[PDB]
């Protein structure tokens, strides 16, 4: 229910008043992840959905302000307009589940109960609605439109299990997909959304035969499990300020990024690695004065990933390669993309893990392509004449060669092939052969470049790399064998 402490900071009037509300939630025990939703839904709604102000609508009105270059208008979240929101969420979740049926072992939720409440959200939703629409995440979309995205359907039954108050219940998250952790020690696990484009309904199973595919879907078991304040942080991160394709709504960036801060200083972002590189993106957009810089930013997504997740996390990595191709720094962008095939090559490319293939297939044939062809229109009146970025080229190789061996699909084809014989032809030969492709020769220590393979094709592919001459026909063959 909604108590004094809460329905005192309304209105919200503007993005301060949005912040002080999730400072004050924040410091409670139970953060009404509801309530919070909702907000967030209600303000992206007119900031970014239909920007067009209602006439016909008494109730709704619009708060004025001087914007930074002449007036901006905000959405007055009023009580009465949250509240009703509110009660009607309330209401259906309690009315559609008698708990008296359900038996709670001292506050330990059932998978029968859980499945049941994932069966409530489900069940509500449109039968027909596009599933990658943008602004369809948070609960006030469920309420007013009855359509959800993927990991919204997750974060929904999660939202509704702290309505039933069943605390036992818990978000579960990977760097692609969305299920609940629940249980006496939150070891018990159930899928509660789908997940690809017709990849079936493995809905109310446990996530275990994904973790033991090694699949970078379920990150070999290394996913993030939320904590109710880690909840608060995954709504914030699905703030979408978009408006259309190239423009941002100014008030939805600048609201993640204070509720970001907030969540960073409280240390809720202490586990959260790609909440900090999602920081660091919108600091390099609107540095806040006294804060640290995007690179500090994106470094500590990476120190959490290694700390909390034993480094089996691919986005920290390529939130840095995208700041340093933003700003051009080749090596740095070439370093942090074979930093992200070192992780990816301890997993095995399974069915469901196409986005991050389709990530991996974009650098290494458009992006790095893209890269070494403006770079090699600087060097007509510097990067290719550094023997470190061509090592860093054949790392990020080695890893997307030794994540496809133990895989049940190949991950190189003919497509690849092409692009690793003209990335290799952007660099001349006495610069390649600077590079030591070595096994090493003694293992431990006692009281140009250096390059080991980790991959079996690269390795057997060592002399025709480093050769003055390029093979192409067999370079191309070894990576498609
Ligand atoms: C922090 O935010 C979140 O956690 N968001 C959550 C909340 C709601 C759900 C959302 C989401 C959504 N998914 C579902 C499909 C997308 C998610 C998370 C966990 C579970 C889950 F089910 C869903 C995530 C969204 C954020 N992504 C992370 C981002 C994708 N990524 C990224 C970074 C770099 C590259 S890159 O390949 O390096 C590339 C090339 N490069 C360049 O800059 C080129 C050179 C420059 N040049 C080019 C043009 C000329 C000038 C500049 C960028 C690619 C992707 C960062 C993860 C999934």
């Amino acid at each position: 229910g909604l108590k004094a402490a809460q329905k005192t900071l309304f209105p919200l009037r503007s993005i301060d008043d949005v912040v002080r509300l999730f400072a004050a939630e924040l410091g409670r025990e139970e953060p009404d992840l509801v309530l919070l939703s909702l907000v967030l839904g209600f303000v992206e709604h007119f900031l970014a959905v239909n920007r067009v102000i209602p006439t016909n609508v008494p109730e709704l009105t619009f708060q004025p302000s001087p914007a930074p270059d002449g007036l901006t208008y905000f959405p007055v979240a009023d009580l009465s307009i949250i509240a009703a929101l509110y009660a009607r969420f309330t209401a259906q979740i309690r009315g559609a589940v008698d708990l008296s049926l359900y038996p709670r072992e001292g506050g330990v939720s059932s998978r029968e109960l859980v499945k049941k409440v994932s069966d409530v959200i489900w069940n509500s939703l449109s039968r027909s609605y596009f599933k990658d629409r943008a602004h369809i995440q948070s609960l006030f979309s469920f309420i007013t439109g009855t359509k959800l995205d993927s990991s919204g359907v997750a974060f929904a039954v999660v939202g509704a299990c702290q309505a039933l108050g069943l605390r036992d219940v818990h978000l579960a998250l990977s760097e692609d997909h969305a299920w609940v952790v629940f249980g006496p020690n939150g070891e018990q696990t159930a899928e509660v959304t789908w997940h690809g484009k017709g990849n079936e309904d493995r809905r109310g199973q446990t996530v275990n035969a994904g973790v033991a595919e090694r699949s970078w879907l379920y990150l070999k078991g290394s996913y993030m499990r939320c904590d109710r304040k880690m909840e608060v942080a995954f709504m914030v991160c699905a703030i979408n300020p978009s408006i259309d394709l190239h423009t941002d709504s100014l008030e939805l960036l600048q609201l993640q990024q204070k509720l970001l801060w907030l969540l960073y200083d409280l240390g809720h972002l202490e586990r959260y690695p790609m909440a900090l590189g999602n920081l660091a993106d919108l600091e390099e957009l609107e540095p806040t004065p006294g804060r640290p810089d995007p690179l500090t930013l994106y470094h500590k997504g990476i120190a959490s990933a290694k700390t909390y997740y034993r480094d089996e996390h691919i986005y920290p990595y390529m939130y840095l390669a995208g700041y340093h191709c933003r700003n051009r720094n080749v090596r740095e962008a070439l370093q942090a993309w074979a930093d992200t095939a070192t992780v990816i090559q301890d997993y095995n490319y399974c069915r469901e893990d196409e986005e991050i293939y389709k990530e991996f297939f974009e650098v290494a044939n458009d992006v790095i392509p893209n890269l070494l062809k403006e770079a090699a229109s600087l060097l007509e009146a510097s990067a290719l004449q550094d023997p470190e970025c061509f090592a860093h080229l054949l790392r990020f190789y080695d890893g997307i060669c030794k994540w496809e061996e133990g895989s049940p699909t190949p991950v190189l084809h003919v497509g690849w092939a092409t692009f690793l014989v003209q990335s290799l032809g952007r660099f001349e030969g006495q610069v390649r052969q600077k590079v030591r492709i070595v096994s090493g020769t003694v293992a431990g220590t006692a009281r140009g470049p250096v390059l080991t393979f980790q991959s079996e094709k690269m390795k057997g592919m060592k002399e025709l790399l480093v050769a003055t001459k390029i093979n192409s026909s067999a370079i191309k063959l070894q990576l498609t064998a």
